[PDB]
DNA sequence: AAATTCGCAGTTCGCG
DNA sequence: CGCGAACTGCGAA
């Protein structure tokens, strides 16, 4: 199993390293034969002799073109002849590439910005994380001595905890009477012991939570101060910090540093991403939080250190547990994308698609288009029409079916061969024309992206069928993650086409996909009403809800299945409408906002405040109780009684302050805000206290009793003290509860006059 | 930091 | 000083 690749430099020459785990044995393979390169498109041939002359400088010495090779490659489906330029060292490429593009004779250059070690994985057809090799894993966390202001890492590390299959332990340098605590004499000896532990356990994966930006940088600063060689790498190296945007990421050579924080935030949507919040979300069990100030007071007063050690132990324990949950999924993602688990775990959707496509392009001799320059980026700013959304029939409905397209946008892409290399091709025998927008797509040959996407959808179906007859529960799970990631990958192509930064950007393709989508959904709606007497209650992009106005449940169901037979015979190729589900009742508030209930009693909610992480728990809970009484019992009265009991409790100040907290993310640098709403007002005051606020920080605030601008009465919930300040019962009644439930009850005629207290 | 568009809805401010 | 538009956040698909 390949874990990762990198290179080093020996006498000015690059040496690839392949990090592997085979039969339980760590191994490093070395390759001294791989030559860096890029491509150049010239206007003639006699221009190559001049171009080889081109040179630059980096490390004092001169940079030159090692050798040149004329090759034939497809570009956007059309054959092209390009000059491949080889160099001695990968860093030669950034140094000389601009001057070689500057040359009058060179039209363009390509594939000049692919990191050498990823180029190697691609060109050699190597795939990380293949096979069934069990990886040894180790989580760790630290507890530090924090003081207001100071300097980062001015205080010592107080404890280091770790956890794996053998359990969780804490290393510390004060006596703590707990069986999982190992006591040493100083900070230096505690770190040294942790190094020894890592070295003895020899894990393939080190799991942290935010280790990319806290844990490793803390250790690094302390290790310099204490004169420690922090040689976590399997090659004796120290952890390597890389800049990644405005933050950082940390590699440990020969190992995989798996920071759960970027994985979790991209994978689940939570109102906050503290480790306690994530543990509870994923596993449904609370985890106690111990705050910095208590840690510090405990250590400085020598009192109550057991609480601190237990907290530190639990950090490591749950980090290991979250690691076991998420690492298998990311390992399947690494294998699917063909890049290291380290990279893939820290990548966005867009980047994952590009790496997948770069590899497929190499396999098919397809030259990669470049990332857009500034002038091209500006030209990529126009938008286009998206999904079709019907104005809904507001109200409470019974016996409704949801019918939806299976993989609408991928279906369209493959059925109509929608690709930048098939767009407006000249001299083809057959074409498909996008409705409304009119782009023509050649059908004579499979398009680059359509063919890949067809392979993906077919592999996913084969996996799903194998999964049913797989006895081994573990293997079944792995197949589940693989099939799960293929679906997310397949569903990213539409968006990628419209992504201005994408190499295979194609606006005409993006808008032809949505045009076709609108056509098929609207055609299907027209037919079900006109031909089968259904009434379409609500439709958004790729499915709709419908019922037969006066009909029975069995009638709507049976007639739905009949309509599917009818319509699927009319739909071309891979397009397919399916019977998603039957729902006894549904309530449709507005576009994008509804809730439905299946026969078993499960309630599915879309867009409503219940599912928004920026509304108070009291509003959400109350709306969910109103909807349950309506959907589950069709009992309007009981609903109104629920709202009245809630407004009374708020009026009396009986509602737990915790349920009043509003969580809103800071989306930008605090200086960039044009206007300042409450969460911004709060964030600014915290910055002013020296609290750090970066984009992505979640502000959790409560509105205090008072009048005027809400932002002036809002405070961080942690500063809330019931003895000093009362919450604003009026705000939560008038701005949270009533608006959310009111928009539902207006359909039964009830006023906002009602119901109050 | 980065897949897209379609959409609702709260807070604040400034127009007239 | 009412009211609507600007800015804002997040969901949906």
């Amino acid at each position: 199993m390949i874990l990762d690749t990198d290179y080093i430099t020996e006498d000015g020459k690059p040496v690839i390293r392949i990090f592997k785990k085979e039969n339980g044995e760590f191994k490093i393979e070395y390759d001294r034969t791989f030559e860096p390169y890029f491509y150049a498109l010239l206007k003639d041939d006699s221009a190559i002799e001049e171009v080889k002359k081109i040179t630059a400088e980096r490390h004092g010495t001169v940079v030159t073109v090692k050798r040149v090779e004329k090759v034939q490659k497809k570009f956007l489906g059309r054959p092209v002849e390009v000059w491949k330029l080889y160099f001695t060292h990968p860093q030669d490429v950034p140094a000389i590439r601009d001057k070689i593009r500057e040359h009058p004779a060179v039209i363009d250059i390509y594939e000049y910005d692919i990191p050498f070690a990823k180029r190697y994985l691609i060109d050699k057809g190597l795939v990380p994380m293949e096979g069934d090799e069990e990886l040894k894993m180790l989580a760790f966390a630290i507890a530090t001595l924090y003081h207001e202001g100071e300097e980062f890492a001015e205080g010592p590390i107080l404890m280091i905890s770790y956890a794996d299959e053998e359990g969780a332990r804490v290393i510390t340098w004060k006596n703590v009477d707990l069986p999982y605590v190992d006591v040493v004499s100083t900070e230096r000896e505690m770190i040294k012991r942790f190094l020894r532990v890592v070295k003895e356990k020899d894990p393939d994966v080190l799991i942290t939570y935010n280790g990319d930006n806290f844990d490793f940088a803390y250790l690094k600063k302390r290790c310099e101060k204490l004169g420690i060689n922090f040689a976590l790498g399997r090659d004796g190296s120290e952890p390597k910090i890389q800049r990644m945007g405005d933050r950082f990421a940390v590699e440990v050579k020969g190992r995989i540093h798996f920071d759960l924080y970027p994985v979790i935030r991209r994978t689940i949507n939570l109102p906050t991403y503290t480790l306690e919040a994530v543990y509870e979300a994923v596993f449904g069990q609370p985890k106690e939080k111990v705050y910095a100030e208590e840690i510090t007071t405990a250590w400085e007063t020598g009192e109550n250190l057991e609480r601190v050690a237990r907290y530190s132990m639990e950090d490591a324990k749950v980090t290991y547990e979250l690691g076991k949950e998420f690492l298998p999924m990311e390992a399947q993602l690494s294998r699917l994308i063909g890049q290291s688990l380290w990279d893939v775990s820290r990548s966005s959707t867009g980047n994952l698609v590009e790496w997948f496509l770069l590899r497929k392009a190499y396999e098919r001799n397809e030259l990669a288009p470049n990332k857009p320059d500034e002038k091209e980026l500006a030209r990529r700013r126009q938008s286009y029409e998206g999904g079709y959304v019907k104005e809904p029939e507001r109200g409470l409905w019974e016996n409704i079916v949801y019918l939806d397209f299976r993989s609408l946008y991928p279906s369209i892409i493959i059925t109509h061969n929608v690709s930048p290399d098939t767009l407006n091709r000249e001299g083809c025998k057959e074409y498909d024309v996008a409705p409304q927008v009119g782009h023509r797509f050649c059908k004579d040959f499979p398009g680059f992206i359509p063919s890949l996407l067809g392979d993906l959808l077919e592999e996913r179906q084969k996996i799903k069928k194998k999964m049913k007859a797989t006895i081994d529960p573990i293997e079944r799970k792995l197949l589940d993650y693989r099939q799960r990631r293929i679906k997310i990958l397949a569903n990213s192509y539409y968006g990628y086409y419209g992504y201005a930064r994408a190499r295979w950007y194609c606006k005409e393709c993006a808008e032809s996909v949505t045009a076709w989508g609108r056509e098929y959904i609207t055609m299907t709606i027209k037919e079900i009403e006109e031909k089968y007497g259904f009434k379409v209650i609500y439709s958004d992009t790729d499915g709709f809800f419908a019922t037969i106005p006066g009909a029975d449940a069995e009638t709507v169901k049976k007639k739905a299945m009949e309509f599917l037979k009818y319509i699927n015979a009319k739909l071309p190729g891979a397009l397919e409408l399916e019977y998603e589900g039957f729902y006894k009742r549904g309530f449709f508030v507005t576009k994008k906002k509804y809730a439905v209930i299946d026969e078993e009693g499960k309630i599915t909610t879309r867009g409503l405040e219940i599912v928004r992480r920026d509304w108070s728990e009291i509003a959400k809970e109350t709306q969910a109780r109103v909807l349950e009484a309506l959907l589950k019992d069709g009992d309007v009265e009981k609903a109104v009684r629920i709202v009245k009991e809630v407004t009374e409790k708020l009026s009396k100040y009986e509602v737990p302050p915790e349920k009043l907290v509003i969580h809103i993310q800071i989306t930008r640098d605090l200086k960039d805000y044009k206007a300042t709403g409450p969460h911004v007002a709060v964030a600014k005051r915290l910055a002013a206290r020296g609290v750090k606020i970066r984009p992505g920080t979640v502000i959790s605030y409560i509105v205090l009793k008072g009048s005027g601008r809400i932002g002036d009465r809002a405070i961080p919930f942690d500063e809330f003290d019931p003895t000093k300040h009362k919450y604003d019962a009026e705000y939560y009644i008038e701005n949270q509860v009533l608006p959310a439930v009111e928009r539902i009850l207006r359909a039964f005629g009830y006023r906002k006059e009602d119901l109050r207290y």
